[PDB]
This record gives C-alpha cells, structure tokens and sequence, in this order.
C-alpha cells in the first residue's frame, strides 16, 4: 500500500468526491489531476525526473510530446507555466523541417501560454517558424489545422538575432491550412522575422484572428528583406484590438502591420507605429487556389497609426492562368499621420496607394468599389512626399467621401513614371483639405494628374485656407485624355489664384466633361449708352457654357454684365449698362462654367 | 487508514501546503480539488461510478445535478470537458417544461465548454430549447437569471435535424429575464432552429452580450418557419465581433442574423455570408412591458454581410394599449452586398427597408431620428429588386448622409401598394451612386417616389457616371403631395437625359417647394438689333424662379441670355444679344431653379 | 508514513502520472496542486488554519500575503473564489499608505477575481484606493508595475459609503506607472468615489486597457467633488466596450465616463447612462512629465451615451514651465443624447465643448487638427442650452464633417463670457441640421458667432425644415473680426425669413470673406421699353460681386433682372425687360453673393 502510494500510480488510489457531495462521483485524485495538463507533465528525463527550464535546456522536445499526446485523446488546452522562461534550442522533424518549423501545432489542442518562450542562440542567423501548423513540407499535400487556439498573458521572445540572410524567413506562429484558429493576449518581441503570425495557406483556412496581441520591435537589421506582422490569407479572418510597435530604422523603410489577402477580411481598432506600412489589400492571382481569385469584403477600421510610408495600399495582379481582382473595400474611420521626417527618407507617404505588381507592371490590376470615409490623415508641412492617394497603377474606382486630408498632394502620380488608365475616380466636395502645407507648393498641382487617361470621375476641389504657392489646384498634362468627368474648383480662397484648373491639352472642352472654375478675364465694351454688351478680348472660351461675376464693380457710371455666354468665336458676351456712354475696359474675377 | 484513504473521504486526509510555504493554509487535497468542478463530478450511475458519455448516454440528468449544485453554493463555473462529446436525450422538467426546455440555468452559474454538445435523435422533429434560464412556464411569473456565462471554445451541435411542424419553437440559450448573462466563443452549428440565442424578455433583463462566437449552417429546411439567430429583448444589451453563416436555399429567404429589440443594443464588428437579411431594428408594442415603449440608441455599425434581402429592417408597431418608437439609430460603416441571384428570387433586395407591421400595416410606425452614414452597398447588375432604401410604410425621418450605394434603385416603393406618409426623408447630396447598374434602368426611376405625400424633405441626386437607360432620376406621381421640401439633380452626366426630375402632378410649383434640375427648351427672340428678348415657345415654367445656360453659343452674330426668370404666362424671358438683328430660334440646356 | 501522509507534506509523498502516460513526468500531487493558486493557500490563521471570509473577517492582510509571495516566484495569477464574498477591513501599510492604499499590486502578479470584494464599514466617510500598483508614496521615486491583469466574472462593491469630505479621493484599481496592464470583465459598484480605474502616472506606462468592464452607480452624494470613471494617464492605452451607468441626481452634475489624458489612446464601442460627461480629451501641461507635451492620435468611437451635460471635452493648458498641446483628434460614429432634463439645470448641454482651463483661462489651448465625423447628437426640444459645439476657448483648428446634429443651437458660445480666437473652424455643408427645436428659436442665433475673431472658418449653412422662429441662421456681432473665411446659407426653408446671416459690424465686406445669404430687395426700374435697367433702393450692397432671384415673376408686362451685379454707390444693378414701358417697382427675394 505505502508503495503503491508512492509510485506514479498512488494518487489513481487516494479517494475524492466533490465538496463531500453524496451525489457525486467517486473518483480519485488522479482522475481529478487528469482535467488539466501542462508542460511539466511532459518536461521530464527519461527516467521521467523533471528538468527545470533554462538557457541551456532545450524544452522544443517536450512541447512536442505534450501536443501530440493531448491530440491522440481529442483535444485539450496544454499551459506552458507562468514564472518560467521556456527556451527553445533545435528545429523540429518531419514535416514541418520543411517550414523550418519549431513545433508542430495539431488539431483542438491549444497552449495557453502564460510563461515566457525564448529562442536560444543555436537560431542565430538562421530561418525559423516557431509554431508551424502544416503537417507536410508541401503546403498543397499538407493536412488542415482546426480548432487550435494560442492565447494567454505569455510572451514568445524571438531572442534579438538578425537574419543571416536576405533570402531566409521567419516566423512566429504559421497556422497553415488553417480552420478555427486564433493568437490572443500574448506579446511577440525581440526579433528580426518576416511575420509574426500567418494565417491559411492561399486561401485555404477559416475563421481565423489575432486579438489583443502586442507586436513589438520585430525588425532589427539591414539584412531583414521585407516585413508583414500579420498575414491573413483565408477568408473571415481578421485582426483587432492589437498593438503594433517598432523602434528600428530599418522597419520604416519595411515593416508593414497586416496584409489582407483574402475575401471577407478585417483589420480593425489597432494602434500602430514605428512602421512602413499600414495594410496591404491585395488579390495575388498566386494565392486564388482556396478561395477564389476575388478579394471581396474588405474592411480597415478604426485603427490609429504613425507610418513612414503608406498607409492602405491596394493591388491585384495576374499569373499565367489566373487574375485576381479586388473590389468591395471599405477604408473608414482611421486616425494616421507620417511622423516625422524628411521628405524623400522613406517611401512615398501616402493614405492610399494604388501600387503596381511586384514587377512594377501597372496594366494588371482590377480593383474598384472602394469606398474611404471619415478617416484623417496628417503629415508634417517639411514632406514633400505626401499625399492622400498615390494613384500609381490602373483603377477601376475609388471614392472618396467626408474625410480630412492634411498633407502635400490630394491626387498624385509622378510624371514620366507609370500612366495609369483611372475609371471612376471619385472625390466629393466633402473632402476636407487641410492647411498645414499652405506655402509649401512652389511648382506644384494640389491635384497632379498624371495619368494615361481619366473617365467617369469626379474631382470636387473644396479649400479651406489660402495656398497661393501651388502652381494650380488641378492639372491636367495633356498626355491624359479626360472624358465623361466634372471637375469642378469651388472659388473660395482662391480670388488670388493665376491658375485654379490648368487643362494642358484643353480636355475641358470635351463633349462630356462637366467644369467649373474661377479665371480672371478682360472685357471691353461697346460705347453705346444704356444696354450694352461688354466681350472678352481673348478668345478662348468657346467650351464656356456660362460665367458669372465673382468681383465687385467700382464704378458709378457703369456695370459690367453680371452673368456670360459665349459666341462662337471663343469670345465671352454678356449685356452690362452703360448710365452713360463710352466704351469700357475691365478686368473682372469670374467663375468659368461648361454644362453646370 | 488505507481504508479512509481508498475512501471517497481520502483526499480529505492528505495534506498539503502550498509549495512548502511555511506562510500558507494547511489544507488537504480534496479542498484544492474542490476549487474547481466539472461534469464528471456529477456523470456518475447510482452507485458513484463514472459514467462515459457517447450516442448512447443522455448527459442532461448529469448536467442539471452539477447546475443545481453549484447553485446551492453561490455560484461557480462547471468545465463541460474537451475531448468528450456529451449527448442531450430527453427533455428537463419543472419550469422549463414549458418552454421544451432540456437544460435550465441557473444564476451565478458559469459553463465553460470546452468539449462538444450534441442533441441525440430524440429530438428529432421536435422542438426544443436547449438552456432555458426562466425558471417558470410563464415567462410573466418567472424568476430572473443572473451573472451566467457560457464561454469556451466548444461547441452545440444541434444534429442536423430538421424541424417537424413550423410551429415548432427552437433554440440554443434563452437566458430568459437575463441580467448580466454571456455567451462568448462558442460555435452553434447543424441544424434547423428558430434562434440560436435570446437575450431578455419583453424588455426584462440587462447587460448580456454575445461576442466571438460562430452560428454555422442553422436553417436546413422548407419546415422552418422564421429565423433570427440572436434576438436582443432586454437593454444594455448586444453581439459583437461574431460570424454568421448559412449554406441552405431556406435561409436566403427566412434568416436573419441579429434582432435589436430595446434600446441601447447594438449589432457590431461581425460577418455575415448567406442570410436573407441583417439586423431588424424594431420596436414591437407586445414587447415593451420591462423597459418602456421606444427603442433607442440603436447601433449597428462595422458590420461585413452578403445577404439575399434587406440588409437593416426598421420598423415600430402598437398593440390595442400600446405604442411602440423607434428612434434615435445609427447605422455606419458597414459593407453589404446582395450576393449573386437572379432578378426577384429572394425578398426585395435593400440597404434600409422601412418595413410594415406583421398584418401589414403601413400606418402604425413612429420611426424617426435615424443616421445612415458611412456605408457601401452593392448588388449586382441583374438584379433589378435592389434599393438603397425601401420605403414602405409610415416613416417620420431618416437621413442619409455620406454613404456609396450601386444597386438598382435609390429610394423605391412599389406603385400600387402601400402609401406610406413620408417625413424628414433627408438624403444629402454626399450620397455616392454607383454605376453598376448604368443601362439596366428601362422604364424605371432612381429615386421613385410612390408615397402618399413627402414633407420636410431633401433629396439632392449627384450622378457619378452616365445612365440614359433611366425614364427619370426622380419622379414623383399626382397621387404624391410634396411640400416644404428640397429637390435637385446636378447636371454632371445629365446633358443627354430626356427627363431628369418629373413632377407628374406639377407639385414642384408648391409654395415652399425648393427645386433645380435641368431642361432643354426651345427659345425665340425678337427681331431687334442689340440688346433683345428672347422667350420660351412653351408657357409650362410659371413656377421658375430662375434658370440658366448649360449649353454654348455655337453662333457669331447673337447670343442667347445666359439667364432667364419668368412672365405670368409661364414664358421664360431673358436679355440677349443680337450683334446684327433678326428673329432668333434657339434650343438650349439650361438649369432650370426654383427658390434656390 | 501514516503520519506523513497527514502532515502539510502528504501530497507531497503521493505520486502522479499525467493519464498513466509511461512518457510523462514522475511527480507528486502537491506538484501538480502548486500549478495553481488561490487566496485559500494565504487565508489562514497563523496556526495554518483556514478562517471563512465575511463581514466580521478583514481579509487584506490574506490577500497581500498571496501577491507578495506569488511575486517572489515571478509571477502567476491568484484566484479570489466563487461563491464568496472577501471584505476588506483595514489600510495596507508602506508604499500604498501614501495612496491611502489597501492592497499593493505586484508585477506579473494577475488577479482573477470570480467572488465578491466588498468594502468593510471602517472605510465609511474615509478615503481610499483599493488596489495601488506604486510602490512609494511620492509616485516620482515609485517603480513601475508591469504585466498584471485584473479580470473575471467577479465584482467589487465599494459597499456605498459616502465621502466624508469633498478633499477626500476614492479609487478601485490604480495601476501607477503602468506597462502591460488591464481590467478586464469586473463589475465595479456602489460607491462614492472619484475614479474607478486610473491607468498610467503623468504619461509613465503604457498598453494599459479596461475591456468588458461594467461601472454601476459610483456617485452618491453632494460631498463627492468630481467623478471620472476611467482616468488614462499613460500613451498605447484605452478603454473599449465598457458599460457606464449612474442613477444619483449628483452624477449629472459631476461625473465623467472616461478621461484620455495622453497620445494614442482611445475610448470605443461603450455604453454610458446617466452621466454628465462622456470623455475629457485634455493635455495637462502638468501631466507631460512621462510621454512629452503633446496628445495626439486620440480617438472617440462607435460609443452611445445619454449624458445631461457635455459629450467630448476638448483641452490643453499650461504650467510655468511646460505649454500642452492637442491635435490629431477623431470623434466619430457616436450616437448621443441629452437626456430628459430642465433648460440649465445641468452643466451646458453640447456634443463638442471647447473648455477653459481649471482656472477659467480661455488664451492657454493650443487645440487643432480635430476631426468630428458621422455622429448623431440629439436634445429634447425644451433644453434652451444644448449645441453642437460649445466653444468656449481659443481653438486652433476643429473639423465638422457628415454629422446629423438635433439641438438647439450649431455654434454657441456666450455673450459677455470668453472672447475666443477662433481658426479653422470648418463646417461643412454635408452636416444635417434637425428640426427638433423649431419653433423654439425666438431671440436665438442657430450660429451664435460670438468670438474676438473668426479667420480661415467655414459655415455651410444647410437647414432641413423651416425654423421661423430664429433670429438668424448665423450672427456675427460687431466685436467679432472675420476674416479669409467662407460663410453660406442655403436657400432651402429660408424664403420666409427676415434675417438668414447677420454681420453686425458688416464684416462679409471684407477682402477674402466669401459669403452668401439669401435677402430681400427693393428694386425701381427706369421708364424704357425695352431692356432695361432696375436698381436697389437701398444702397447696402457695395459688397455684393453678383445676385441672382429667388422669386417668381407675376407680371406679364415687364420682367426684372434675373442677375444683379452692383454700383459704386452701393446699389444693386441689373438689366430687364419692359415690354411696354413704364416706372416697375418690385420686391424681390434674392440671392446675395460675393466671391462665390
Ligand atoms: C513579408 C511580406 O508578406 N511581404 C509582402 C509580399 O509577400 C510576398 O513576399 C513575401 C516575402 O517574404 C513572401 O514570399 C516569400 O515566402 C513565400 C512563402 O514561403 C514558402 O511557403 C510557405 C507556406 C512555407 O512555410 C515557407 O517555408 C516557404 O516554402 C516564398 O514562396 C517566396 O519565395 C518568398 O519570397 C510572400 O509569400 C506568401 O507568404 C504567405 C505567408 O507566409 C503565404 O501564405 C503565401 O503562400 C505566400 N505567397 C506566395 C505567392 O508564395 C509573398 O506573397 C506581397 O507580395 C506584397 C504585396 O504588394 C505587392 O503586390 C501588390 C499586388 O500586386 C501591389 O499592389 C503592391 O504595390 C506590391 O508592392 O507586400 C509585401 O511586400
Ligand atoms: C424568428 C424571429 O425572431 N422572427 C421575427 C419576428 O418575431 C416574431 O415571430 C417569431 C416567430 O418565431 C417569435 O414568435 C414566436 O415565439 C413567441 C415566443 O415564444 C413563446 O414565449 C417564449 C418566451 C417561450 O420560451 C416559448 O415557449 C413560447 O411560449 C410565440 O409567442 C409566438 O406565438 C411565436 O410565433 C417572436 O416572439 C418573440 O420571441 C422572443 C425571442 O424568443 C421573445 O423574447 C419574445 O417574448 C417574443 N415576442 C412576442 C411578441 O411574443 C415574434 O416577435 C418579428 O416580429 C419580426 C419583426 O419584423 C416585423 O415587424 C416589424 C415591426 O412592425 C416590421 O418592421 C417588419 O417589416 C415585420 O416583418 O422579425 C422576424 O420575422
Ligand atoms: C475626477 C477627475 O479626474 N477630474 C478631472 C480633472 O482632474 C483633476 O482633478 C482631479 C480631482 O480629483 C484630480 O486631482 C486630484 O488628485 C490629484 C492626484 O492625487 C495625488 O496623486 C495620486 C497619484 C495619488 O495616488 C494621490 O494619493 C494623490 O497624492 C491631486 O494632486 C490633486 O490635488 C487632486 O485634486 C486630477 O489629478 C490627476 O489624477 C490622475 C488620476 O489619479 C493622476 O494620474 C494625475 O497624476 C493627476 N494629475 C495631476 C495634475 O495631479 C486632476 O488632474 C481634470 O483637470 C479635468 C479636465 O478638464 C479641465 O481642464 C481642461 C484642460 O484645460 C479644460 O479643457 C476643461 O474645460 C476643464 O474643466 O476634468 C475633470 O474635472
Ligand atoms: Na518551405
Ligand atoms: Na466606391
Ligand atoms: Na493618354
Ligand atoms: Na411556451
Ligand atoms: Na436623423
Ligand atoms: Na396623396
Ligand atoms: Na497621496
Ligand atoms: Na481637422
Ligand atoms: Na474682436
């Protein structure tokens, strides 16, 4: 008896039955014991003594017997314990090694972590994946990942080693071709890797989040090649209320927080800063294996971000066989600025970028029905390089509606770039333009249209404070066809203005464009007393519709004509009164309109 | 002593103090153990031996003894274990009875399910209420529920089983007179069932929440009658970050995700794919015993759904002592599409449906103050049945302000069936409307107003692209009174439109009728030299208060006026130029304006 | 053995094997026990006997015990049990004792409270802080806390004393210097105090956070000087889906939901009733200690409030040595009303409140860069003093786009209080005003313009519904300069209204002041047949650049201008037609522009 008590088996013999209650079961301690599982109970010799934890032990062994233990029982939450640094020092076998994977997650067990998990230098310069959830070294031949839950106030420490090399990759937590999956709580830091947390494989997967997290400095060298702390590349999947942090220099210049790679994705209520990048939102026609080659119901919101570079950039792109197209995007609700620094440092600053593929092709994209509303966007009067949309490859739609934007640019591209064909571009009069970067403009387009051709869009200028610097408000090279569009330039602010719209191939003029601005013009008139019409003395308003008065008459004797047609001769005419006779000559501010 | 310890009373005779701490209470095992409690403290046989769960095994009796328990103590969470399926075969008794009720809850009594919940075949063809939290057949005589949460990262399977009459009732939780009551992570799954959740009854209850949990696949079958998978009854009360999907024909047509049923609820952060409609937001008469008469401060906001039918429904009723209000919503940020279907072959697709009483009625509604901003709508081309509101009943105020709508129909009604008396209908010029459906609308109006009257009113259409498929952008019948109101159609992608607002009973010569939108008219003028007349042929603009010239002056030696107001005939007159004389006949595009 | 086995040591002698797996660990049941912990392990007798808690049992010294000694193994988290309520009876001693302390919390020491803590009656008229997370009395020389998370299903109840004088502070939770900490789950109730939680120490934490948490009637009595629920004192920190309530005739007067007092906070998607005030978001000078002088990136969202007083307070102020700053602002996507009150019988009723400082100091704020977007705000119809906005200091930027405001006034501040300096006010025209308070306007601007100065402003007047009782849309008195500013009312529900803007000093005259307002004009024509020309009797429009009608013609003989320009002399101009001739004398409505 003594020894059976004694040995491994004694608490299976000690008697137990809840609170005393004669109704309950008559169990024994072990089976009580047996609810709950945690490292220690696999964190043994094999005499089976306990190893304490420790830099120089390496617990990835155990961690792996612990999983694939609880997963032949159907499932369980395994706890790696609090109050103890947890290293781990060898890469896994079999089929994760082709993931350069660490452990291997499988279906319905989840850690909870509370303890610390730290990589030991035998990782230095080396890839590595830490929590891999494929079962194959070919995702296309591996298994799923289901019910598989990380979560706790626990930390995975990526022990500060640089990348080796460029070409290498790293990862926290790879979930794979993955169902039902989710990181919650639990701080990522100290590290150089390619992500944190990946979630599905080309669309394969489902209803996966990251929740509460902390990202925190996971850049940390000029070898790192590129960086997305977050992948979600399975529909309704998602990230928010997460935390985004880098100090290094090199992250604003590569560090991008989530990309959403996939239909029915969020990216919400985050805070971010330190970065290059906000989100991507992309349909890669690479990944359209799972899922389809549509990225459809995407939504960023309500997040709060310091970035270096842009803040939401949009894409689609083709393969030989696939295309991919991205449309039902909505963008709302978002407080981001550039923080400081100088302009041209980073990469262009922008809210959103419509970016070309990766090989710099910009006649491959199909992304329309984006919708960005109510967000504000700040950078500082010295950066040059920004702007609330760099229109940089083809667009199918984007509008724009009831947001603030305070930076160098509203519309931009750079000349003698990419020419991008841009379809239903629109940009409402509720678009408010801030002011911080009034006098900054010498030789710049508020709105630089630098594009092959516009259609079917809508540009409504609205000012808010004067900026007589800018060389115009929008401008029109006149490479860029324009057609079945208004354009329109409200006249507040703008008296003192010599340009407002500037039409350089005088695409104002088309049958379908819809203008209107103010201009300064010079009449004369005919001497006659009474009626009497007053006519421009150039002669280039033959597209002109009407025009009236936006300058106050000075004279007693006179008045010129309020209100303006034109004659065919591109001569504006209106009839002012003469009290008494004389020809006239004036100089009067009007607004210019063509069908409006 | 070996006796005690093989006892059930054993581990009550080991002792223990926490990690050898000198400092700690000297306990014994059993009191450590009694810390915490799961099902297999209660699913024993007679005798106390332990029983496995399985097809074959009906766990209630066990459930209800460890609920009853824990009860009796104040209260605790009972672990439901992973790893184990626990089948339910028969009905509770007592209080739930009446309800088909399996298991009762009770207050203070958390279940933390990590393990699987099935319905065995028992059930089948019957109905059933799985958690029932009255305590009593009648709800008006039962006890409340409070401080009851169920969380977990299990699963109720409902197994699959269709239901047997449509007027069977089923659900998953009815937390009943719920106070401070929770459902968090749980997946509901597999079957044919009215609800999945209800929270409070008939306005009795507060603070219950339902957050991150999983409703797949809840209707399977053309039995079923109605589907809502969370109703709110009870303030303070609502479903956030959640995921709602369906697969079957059925719920394209029956189901809807959320009802929000008293005020301050609300419906954010989730997904939907499937569904026949969204969220009702609705206050019913026969509900408002527990919190009062008027549904208020209802939000539903950042929501992501593909839907067959109306995606918000508001709506307010009154019993034959009772008036139900609704007012005082918010609905922002959300994304919705119609998903792919033919033209009709699911409930009238929209944004916002202003929906009539359950007999149909459209004059019982007092539905006011509420704010739609910020959101996107899409549906595709076909379908013809699309609306960004459908306004068939009694409203007295929405506004719409700064959202994207591309679907068939702005605001509709059918002709010929409902008269609904309109006011404070308010959709801001902000309003984006997409061109998905530019050449479909044959026949058809934008904004058809079938209405009894409209009254304090503002309808401002803004065209993004060309549409002359469209009879009109807005027309009102000679049935539809209007009154105090504002109405204007900007020109962009108008020029070629035979009719842009129509007035079939002349109401926009109303005395306080604010209107502008364009026109083309035929003009003569007067043969005299210089400054001459020139009149409308037609004597229908009595009612214009001032137009102007939205076309160009093709010609050298006049120029018609570039405005015009009124004569008493209903002439129009304006002063233009005749540099050689001559009677003028001209056909222009002008603006025409009344009051503005 | 026998006596072994009794003795605390027993569990230790009794041997375990995680499901007799043969690879797991050989330990002994007091191992597996010492994974967890909870108060029954410290709340002993100093014989090691456990005591039960209750009213007559000061379980403090039990609870800093357990903290203390879960520190000392680096952390863990202690349970407070279930089914039992633990009162606290007496002040902790040390550090805390500055604080008015009762128990010190712990670095990675996290509490799970699912029992009650309540407060003992030796607290009754006392000040206290229930759960200090400094550890020196002079928080300047205290130590960080970090990683320790509060949370459970649990409740603390401050057992409803009053205070027992106004100088006193009362807190739940006080983090101090705070990194990585939360509350999450607790409900917080019955008491008097000024705070619940307070996050961070002048800017010194970060990543702190209240989620999930409810706050139940924490003012009772006059005694109490001021309440602010949550208090975030540190950046990367907020407050998220938190319920706020509050039944005392005092809170309407004195309490506040939530205070955002450094950069990137946040306050999101919570429910608040019964409160004077929604949030503060305010730059102390005196608080820039830990995280500089600036806060930035603020964010209030997706909230619901009925509240008596102000929603969003808006400040920063100085010290002698220190100037805070507030920019980069968003507010957006709340629904909130005031609730059913008396005209000034709570603190002024407004959406936004621009507030002087302690001291009253209205030349102290350096506020802009504010974005105010897709809100509702609503007041019932008697309440004399609500608004929009309340500004009553100088503001430096402050941007309105998209809301549906229902109160009585747009833009109020006081006459014969502070005289502000107002830049950058922007008002678009795309806010709804509601019709509420129609007919309640007598004496009463709708923009009550009462400022030292008005520069680089926009007013878009836009009314939804005739309101004749008004004075005027918007008034500027004398004393108020305007100017670079664009101020415009639009026609709609304004035919009938003697005054639409009102410039008391005449200041739409002004160089780049871009105005247009609706008006009534006399006019007298010359006897001329033929065109001829009208002229205003009254020669006050020296500053109109053109007009154009808003009335009809009801004459068949003659037409007036449709288009006025003016004359030196202050006169309006304009040419008509006399087709017989004769002296016309007319009134007509108007509409006055100049430079738009
Ligand atoms: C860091 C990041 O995410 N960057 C974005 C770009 O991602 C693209 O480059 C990445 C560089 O790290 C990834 O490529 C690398 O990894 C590939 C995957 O690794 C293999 O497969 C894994 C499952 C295994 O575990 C690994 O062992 C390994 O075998 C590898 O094939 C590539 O050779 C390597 O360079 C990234 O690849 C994706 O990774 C995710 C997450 O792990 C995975 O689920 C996918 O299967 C995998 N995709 C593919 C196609 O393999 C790769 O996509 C990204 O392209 C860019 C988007 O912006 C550009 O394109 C837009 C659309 O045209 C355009 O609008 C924009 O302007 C462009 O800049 O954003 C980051 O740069
Ligand atoms: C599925 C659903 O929710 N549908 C919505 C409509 O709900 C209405 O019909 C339902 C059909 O299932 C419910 O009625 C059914 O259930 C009643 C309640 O069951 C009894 O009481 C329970 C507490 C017990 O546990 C049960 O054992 C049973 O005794 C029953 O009385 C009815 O006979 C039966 O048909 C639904 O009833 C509500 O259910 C909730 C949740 O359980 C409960 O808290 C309420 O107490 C109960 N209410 C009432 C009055 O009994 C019933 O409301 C819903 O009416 C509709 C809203 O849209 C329409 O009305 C709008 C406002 O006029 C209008 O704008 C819109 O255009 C209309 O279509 O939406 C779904 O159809
Ligand atoms: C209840 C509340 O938060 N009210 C808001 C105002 O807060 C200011 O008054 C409070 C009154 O309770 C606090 O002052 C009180 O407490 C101070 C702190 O206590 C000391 O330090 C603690 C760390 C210890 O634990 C305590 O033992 C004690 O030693 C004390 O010094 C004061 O004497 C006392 O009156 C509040 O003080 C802040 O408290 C937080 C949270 O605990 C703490 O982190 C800070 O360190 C501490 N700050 C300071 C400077 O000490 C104090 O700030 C708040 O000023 C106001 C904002 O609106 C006004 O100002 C705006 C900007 O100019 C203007 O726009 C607006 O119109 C104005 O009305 O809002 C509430 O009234
Ligand atoms: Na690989
Ligand atoms: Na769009
Ligand atoms: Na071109
Ligand atoms: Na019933
Ligand atoms: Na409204
Ligand atoms: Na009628
Ligand atoms: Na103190
Ligand atoms: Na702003
Ligand atoms: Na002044």
């Amino acid at each position: 008896f003594r020894a059976i008590i004694e040995s491994p088996e004694g608490a299976g013999h000690v008697g137990y039955q809840y609170r005393r209650n004669t109704g309950s079961t008559m169990r024994m301690v072990s089976d009580v014991l047996d609810e709950r599982v945690s490292l220690w109970d696999f964190h043994c010799d094999p005499s089976g003594n306990v190893i304490q934890p420790g830099p120089n032990v390496d617990s990835r062994q155990y961690l792996q017997a612990a999983i694939d233990y609880v997963s032949s029982n159907g499932g369980g939450t395994i706890t790696i314990p609090a109050g103890y640094t947890w290293y781990l020092g060898s890469y896994g076998v079999g089929g994760i090694a082709g993931h350069s994977g660490i452990i291997q997650l499988r279906s319905n067990v989840n850690l909870n972590i509370e303890g610390r998990i730290h990589l030991s230098p035998f990782f230095d310069l080396k890839p590595f994946q830490v929590f891999v959830g494929f079962d194959n070294g070919d995702p296309a031949s591996s298994g799923n990942l289901e019910n598989c839950h990380i979560y706790g106030h626990g930390v995975v420490d990526f022990g500060g080693y640089e990348f080796g090399a460029s070409s290498q990759l790293r990862n926290g937590v790879a979930f794979g071709r993955s169902y039902n999956c989710s990181v919650t709580g639990i701080t990522f830091q100290n590290g150089d890797v390619t992500w944190a947390i990946t979630l599905g494989w080309n669309g394969y997967g489902s209803n996966c989040y990251v929740r509460k997290c902390r990202f925190i400095n996971l850049v940390n060298s000029s070898v790192n090649a590129d960086h997305s702390t977050v992948y979600v590349n399975c529909p309704y999947s998602g990230v928010e209320s997460c935390y985004f942090s880098m100090s290094s220099s090199f992250a604003r210049n590569i560090a991008c927080s989530v990309a959403l790679h996939q239909h029915d994705t969020f990216y919400r209520g985050s805070t971010v800063n330190g970065y290059c990048r906000g989100a991507y939102v992309v349909m890669h026609a690479a990944e359209a294996a799972g899922a389809g080659s549509y990225a459809y119901n995407m939504q960023v919101e309500n997040n709060i971000a310091v970035i270096y570079g842009q803040f939401v950039i949009l894409g689609s792109d083709v393969t030989a066989t696939v295309s991919g197209h991205l449309n039902d995007v909505i963008v709302s609700g978002n407080i981001v600025s550039i923080g400081e620094r100088a302009a041209f440092s980073a990469p262009f600053g922008a809210f959103i970028d419509i970016g070309p593929d990766n090989s710099g092709a910009s006649n491959v994209q199909d992304i329309q029905r984006v919708l960005v509303t109510g967000n504000s966007f700040y950078a500082p009067a010295n950066i040059t390089d920004s702007a609330a949309i760099t229109l940089r490859a083809n667009l199918n739609g984007c509008t724009f509606i009831a947001n603030n934007f305070d930076c160098r640019y509203m519309v931009y591209n750079a000349p003698g770039t990419t020419s991008p064909v841009v379809q239903n571009l629109v940009w409402d009069k509720s678009n408010v333009i801030g002011g911080t970067h009034a006098n900054q403009r010498a030789g710049q387009n508020l709105f630089d249209m630098q594009f092959a051709s516009v259609v079917n869009s809508t540009i409504e200028v609205q000012l808010s404070c004067e900026d007589l610097s800018m060389f115009s408000c929008i401008l029109f090279p006149a490479s860029c066809q324009l057609s079945y569009s208004k354009i329109t330039v409200d006249s507040a602010w703008t008296k003192s203005m010599s340009n407002t719209a500037v039409f350089e191939g005088n695409q104002q003029a088309g049958a379908n464009v819809y203008v209107s601005y103010p201009a300064t013009v010079n009449l004369t008139s005919y001497n006659t007393q009474g009626a009497v019409p007053f006519f421009s003395t150039d002669t280039n308003y033959a597209w002109v519709t009407s025009a009236y008065s936006l300058s106050i008459n000075e004279n007693l004797d006179f008045s010129p004509p309020a209100t303006y047609t034109n004659k065919a001769n591109g001569q504006l005419v209106g009839v002012g009164y003469n009290e008494i006779g004389g020809v006239r000559s004036v100089s009067v501010r009007l607004m210019l309109q063509r069908q409006v």
